[PDB]
DNA sequence: CGGACATGTC
DNA sequence: GGACATGTCCG
DNA sequence: CGGACATGTCCG
DNA sequence: CGGACATGTCCG
């Protein structure tokens, strides 16, 4: 079993926070975020845009790390990883190791860490300021198993934790959101939002 | 020595409530109001509800502790039997020797009392969620009452105490527990009698 | 071709199969449909298959079972357990974890991966009926659902049962479709309901 | 890896004998010839007879060892359950983890094997008394077959071997054991199921 | 085992 | 959005 | 002693 | 599940 990372929102000295697109709940949607639940619903291997918003600009060398943990405390000390089938299915993007649930796409400077000591997986990219005319920096994440994958997540909900860190891995900022990876994100978002009514 | 089992509703009008789940031979947890007794299966979810007339201050804590019901056994610490103490069933948070765990709460804290040696488990008190009239804690009991070398078919009470952040008494309630393979079946053998 | 033959034939001992008549209660553990020649059964539950002969074959006769895919486009693919169930802790101490079909309650059981085809099979000595019985019952178990991703993945299989002499020469064969599923009764009823026109 | 359980009467014609016993509900110890199985209560005397055609040499010893009968459990060392191992019920000679004890014999030795981790108990072989045909050892079994964390409802075999003073095998036999609260009841049940 | 429903595919 | 295929939970 | 009962387990 | 049972404990 592994110690548990903090999931506490920390805006830090750069005013670090997250943003998400507004996508709707049509059954045709590949990734959609629920503000009410602070929860992303997405399809396996489809683009999940996460926006990085800051008040001041973090210094060059700053990195952005994403890590999954189980949301339920009775599972939180268990490492999150891909199921046996998907680990073997060779849908490699050329850089992500097969065991990793979360990938980043479109970024040559991506790095994957399979930690020596907690054994937890994470994916990290250098922080980049927003492009010209933009208020935020967007990272494209992929989740490589469904929440239901037997022998992996096994229908257990996860949280993704996003940390802004310095070149030595010291904490600068943190935010998190729950994720469900599922076949029909629009439908499932609607169901969980309806259950919130309750 | 023996921890108090005396009902004390206190200034917050603290009371316990239980799900009314009926008596199927193997329902996972059921409660008998006639006996004030919870019948539950080993390691399964055992909801216990905290009902208050007014909200205790934040920092308030909710502790649970098992004692033997019968006078001749009351001074003996309630613990898991030698077999279950050694099984591979740690949730990563709870001591393997503790009978009572709480599931679903990352702020769970476990105590072996340095003086009495008794085991207990504590969580922060939180008020009920919107739409709810009570706070539910999910307890697990990790041995059957019948376990040889543990409870050995001796009945226990669970004592639930409401405490301030320093451990001062704010409220107390309790209930008898039978942990068994067939809670529905057994509830009756005490409720058909 | 190289696909093993599935062609039913009784041969000189008048070899054929019988099944229990278990009905269609929703979650019955194993049931057989004569209209479909199809067994419906739950993962890892006892599946009684009866061997009936008109005359007793010789000492050293053996009885082999093998799965193949029923659809022509999948027939050349070896039927194996999915990676999840392969790696799960459900061993009986005898079966290879990769094998779909086990025999329970028989210490003389032997498992084969084919030299040339790599197809899996399970074989036991033929024994004549017990005193007072007219058939020999073998207890099979199927160790993945038809639905298992990374395994059968929703493709139908047939089970081929062969009676063989001690050198492996064929003496008789019978095949039947198998659906391994959570609700054998439900699914049998549904499939037979779907035979008729409105 | 399992010690052999193969019956080996050897050059001394080594056999075992058991009282012709009854099937009263809680008789302390009872052998089933039909099952080659002893049914006995925890900690009660279990007499076992040694029968030989030719007497073994001086320094011969008699060893008893339990193994699980069922093939998928055979690799596992038979030991007492965590509760009984900690019960303090030693007779002064048997280490507490050992399932099988010998009563009434101060020359008993208990072995914890450093290579195999199997437990066994061994006594010197003594020829039958005058006008006696056989030698009786009194064994005790210190967990029920049911004990969770120990045998856990798994049937066991007891293997009795004759060995020379250096531990070389002279003969071997075996029998099934159920340790249980009601040996006669269970004998009957198991013998009824024999018909099925 | 199996009503209710979770969750995937056509 | 849709109907269904086909699984798990907990009594 | 056997019967009743307490109480865990499993097939189908 | 639904009983049938497995298996220890208590009483007559
Ligand atoms: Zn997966
Ligand atoms: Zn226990
Ligand atoms: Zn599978
Ligand atoms: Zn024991």
């Amino acid at each position: 079993s592994s110690s548990v990372p903090s999931q506490k929102t920390y805006q830090g000295s750069y005013g670090f926070r997250l943003g998400f697109l507004h996508s709707g709940t049509a059954k045709s949607v590949t990734c959609t975020y629920s503000p009410a639940l602070n929860k992303m619903f997405c399809q396996l291997a489809k683009t999940c845009p996460v926006q990085l918003w800051v008040d001041s600009t973090p210094p060059p060398g700053t990195r952005v790390r994403a890590m999954a943990i189980y949301k339920q405390s009775q599972h939180m000390t268990e490492v999150v990883r891909r199921c046996p089938h998907h680990e073997r299915c060779s849908d490699s993007d050329g850089l992500a190791p097969p065991q990793h649930l979360i990938r980043v796409e479109g970024n040559l400077r991506v790095e994957y860490l399979d930690d020596r000591n907690t054994f937890r997986h994470s994916v990290v990219v250098p922080y980049e300021p927003p492009e010209v005319g933009s208020d935020c920096t967007t990272i494209h994440y992929n989740y490589m198993c469904n929440s239901s994958c037997m022998g992996g997540m096994n229908r257990r909900p996860i949280l993704t934790i996003i940390t802004l860190e310095d070149s030595s891995g010291n904490l600068l900022g943190r935010n998190s959101f729950e994720v469900r990876v599922c076949a029909c994100p629009g439908r499932d978002r609607r169901t969980e939002e309806e259950n919130l009514r309750k």
